């Protein structure tokens, strides 16, 4: 299809600016000034930022301003935060076609971000699962930032070969990430251990938390 | 609350039809019949389907129609397949601003295994947490079949909000979906109730588990 045309990503640190062009926007029939910005996080709807090229709805934050020249505009972010990483796509009123063209996108990530270790809890199996026959241990694993873990189990101190999973990590609402990891286990298996431990790896530090029947 | 409302999630079977639905067309001022459908896929760009309306842009399969009644649009879905599972956004032009307003989106699922209910398991926070004066709990929810779900906290018969944290569904090995909801509050605040509910909800059903301090 027909796109205004945008860079495909940008990246800048903390208290950073980003300025985002899109070019393509100049109407053919008319000369309309009807360019927007909108704002798409992962699964969720696109966010009007800017419109008529520099008006900014209300609830949006000022360190977003729109502007033209000629055939191109931008979108500037000012003192850039976490929370801005995400997709912004332009829009724009094409007169040569007499409907609305949008832009292919632009994916903004925020580098230099502070590493931030993960923090783990370690839940062993409740009375209340045990009384129904079945033994689960839940390792939390949060506020880690980069995003990426490796999560093993031991029963006593050797590896747990089967009934593992462990969920992709999600961006939280303090912009850390957050997963968890649950090893289904028969009441016989947990019991037959001195303890079980989660052992959780990130940027190649290892952190460890253990629990024992009681 | 927003412009263009649909339901947040629907699922078909292959082969079968289904229409989602958006309202609030007419009341956006300067729509005319600047309704246009789009389909998103996990990381790409959304992709139109439909554009005033009931056109289709080039490529798109007659599959898809899209349709509009009063202050709703549809777009209908024929002969379901696989690769149609994904987000779909009703958009509007908006006159007042100049812009596009897009609808909160629907996921759709197309049915590949029966559904299945997630599994509930409620933890009370570890000794070795609230030693360290901190009290999680955690709501895990597994093997849940669409992968959509919404939770609510209650500490006693009253909901709660503050410490509420919840992944986004993460899908497990046996292809069924896996989440955790936890609630981080104060080992004080964890004695001042008699009890803690994790409330889960999916297709239709609102499954609850309950958690006491002993």
């Amino acid at each position: 299809q027909t796109a205004l045309t945008q860079p495909a990503s940008v990246s800048g640190s903390p208290g950073q600016s980003i300025t985002v062009s899109c070019t393509g926007v100049s109407s053919i029939v008319g000369s309309y000034n009807l360019v927007s910005w909108y704002q798409q996080h992962p699964g969720k709807a696109p966010k009007l930022l800017t419109y008529e090229v520099n008006k900014r709805p209300s609830g949006v934050s000022d360190r977003f301003s729109g502007s033209k020249s000629g055939n191109s505009a931008s979108l500037t972010i000012s003192g850039l935060q976490a929370e801005d990483e995400a997709d912004y796509y332009c829009s724009s009123y094409d007169g040569s076609s007499t409907s609305v063209v949008f832009g292919g996108g632009t994916k903004l990530t925020v580098l230099g971000q502070p590493k931030a270790a993960p923090s783990v809890t370690l839940f062993p199996p409740s009375s209340e699962e045990l009384q129904a026959n079945k033994a689960t241990l839940v390792c939390l694993i949060s506020d880690f930032y980069p995003g990426a873990v490796t999560v093993a189990w031991k029963a006593d101190s050797s590896p747990v070969k089967a009934g593992v999973e462990t969920t992709k990590p999600s961006k939280q609402s303090n912009n850390k990430y957050a997963a968890s990891s649950y090893l289904s286990l028969t009441p016989e298996q947990w019991k037959s251990h001195r303890s079980y431990s989660c052992q959780v790896t990130h940027e190649g530090s290892t952190v460890e938390k253990t629990v024992a029947p009681t």
